[PDB]
């Protein structure tokens, strides 16, 4: 009937229904006055297909949750520069007016923008990283929350030997940490770098690859005395039986299973995670988030916490430079970023899980939402969505957001001890394609050494006599080139 056709690739979150089954998606298509040809792929499948898809240039007119700015920069002629199209996307302009750092996240210093970001809203503006302790155990044993590494060690020894869970067995895991990966992961044991006065940023960006900033100067922590001290502290704890001896080989899932236990008997004293509910389930009311204990020599005021933000994602809309109907595709973007469709993508269709109460207020049926997730039939895109939640919108019943907001309250003090520009490499610092390839190539070799030596030194000792050779080895693999590259782009993005 003459309507423009727009092909839309959507990389899907797990546990979601098919998009064609979602009422809001049918509404969106009607409101666009176009025909949408949806193509859905899992995240695991997309990870394996993305490079071949780019190399072949076989891209859909619109792709959601598919391409990051770094990907478009490596294949620039493939994608429309959306910075030139903002007048056809007034709802995106409003997003960028209210949240200017979201625009920076996908815009290069030359001003091109090949991807739109998303925002899941102000409940997610804090970090995803937290340190939890079993407060019920502290209370039963007559211990205060620890505020130094020495006090933490003392608490963990008490957890180990004093049977705080009351079952008579020495089953308590005083502190549980995740194994290492080729980058510093969510909930990394290296969150203890914050104890030393180095701000981590482990949600995303340069920090997972070993970089930080202080006073406007970029450095690598991989060769810092601070990193050495964290490793030595962990080795002390491990050697004392306060962390599982096989921590380095346990799967992330197995580590999570330790903390969840059977839902009735708590097993773990201290762990890193997202929220008490996600980490501990029905055991959550025993656990609180605590400020990180200070390392020796570091005052409370100089002790920091991870500076990340869980709010924005950078890969949420890209338009093929050869799409036939770009006006229809830009209208689709504009509608995705309207309140009507941003809320329905994030929480599902109105009248299914979420009620539009008027006055920019929405209410989620919490039990129905969890059941939809459990059934693998979530009627939206959830946190993988392509849209934005404005600060003027209030949502009642986004339990994950409420949980994260609460988990972040204890970290406002420590996060206030650093400058978010001068003491943190901002999430929007995007090296160009040539420098990105240098970084990634060097990081591939650096990471093998770091991961092997770090795990060995934590488990078995040896750091003091091997440290100098390790530092020289990382330099031979280009670490100092990488530091200088990050300093350059940090300066371009943050300094006049």
């Amino acid at each position: 009937d003459g309507k423009p056709i727009v092909s839309v690739l959507v990389v899907k979150r797990p546990a979601t229904d098919k998009i064609a089954n979602m009422q809001w998606a049918k509404d969106l298509e009607a409101d666009c006055d176009c025909k949408i040809e949806w193509q859905e792929v899992s995240e695991d499948a997309w990870a394996q297909q993305k490079n071949a898809t780019l190399a072949a240039g076989k891209i859909a007119d619109v792709s959601l949750h598919a391409f990051f700015p770094a990907n478009a920069a490596q294949f620039p002629g493939l994608f429309e520069d959306l910075s030139k199209d903002l007048d056809k996307m007034p709802n995106v302009k409003q997003f960028f007016k209210e949240k200017p750092d979201a625009q920076k996240l996908t815009t290069d210093p030359e001003g091109h923008m090949y991807a739109l970001p998303s925002s899941r809203g102000k409940s997610y503006s804090g970090t995803g990283q937290h340190m939890f302790i079993n407060k019920t155990w502290l209370d039963k044993l007559g211990l205060q929350v620890p505020t130094t590494w020495d006090e933490l060690e003392n608490v963990l020894k008490a957890f180990k030997t004093e049977d705080p869970n009351g079952n008579g067995q020495a089953d308590e895991i005083p502190m549980n940490i995740r194994k290492l990966d080729s980058y510093f992961t969510y909930y990394s044991p290296m969150l203890l770098l914050n104890s030393t006065g180095i701000v981590t940023g482990f949600n995303k960006g340069a920090s997972p690859t070993g970089f930080y900033a202080k006073n406007g100067v970029v450095k690598s922590f991989l060769t810092s005395d601070e990193y050495k001290q964290v490793i030595k502290y962990y080795h002390k704890l491990i050697s004392e039986g306060l962390i599982p001896a096989d921590w380095a080989t346990k799967t992330f899932d197995a580590c999570d299973t330790d903390q969840l236990s059977d839902g009735k008997t708590a097993k773990t004293g201290v762990s890193f995670g997202w929220s008490q509910d996600a980490s501990f389930g029905t055991l959550k009311d025993q656990y609180i988030p605590i400020p990180v204990p200070s390392a020796p020599g570091v005052s409370p005021d100089k002790t920091v916490w991870d500076g990340s933000s869980a709010e924005f994602e950078a890969d949420r809309f890209s338009l093929s430079s050869h799409a036939a109907n770009k006006d229809a595709a830009l209208k689709l973007a504009n509608l995705l970023y309207s309140e009507k469709y941003s809320v329905q993508q994030f929480l599902g269709s109105f009248g299914n899980l979420v009620t539009d109460d008027g006055n920019r207020h929405y209410t989620v049926d919490e039990d129905k939402y969890t059941k939809a997730m459990g059934d693998n039939l979530f009627p939206g895109l959830a946190d993988r969505f392509s849209g934005w939640i404005p600060d003027g919108v209030t949502i009642k019943g986004d339990v994950d957001g409420d949980n994260l907001l609460e988990a972040n309250k204890p970290y406002e003090e420590q996060r206030s001890h650093f400058d978010p520009v001068k003491d943190y490499i901002p999430d929007y610092v995007n090296p160009d394609p040539t420098d990105s390839n240098t970084l990634t190539n060097n990081n591939a070799q650096i990471s093998n050494v770091v991961m092997q030596k770090t795990a060995t030194w934590m488990s078995k000792g040896g750091i003091d006599e091997e440290w100098d050779a390790y530092c020289k080895q990382l330099d031979s693999l280009g670490l100092q080139e990488n530091v200088k590259i990050w300093q350059k782009w940090y300066d371009i993005y943050t300094k006049k």
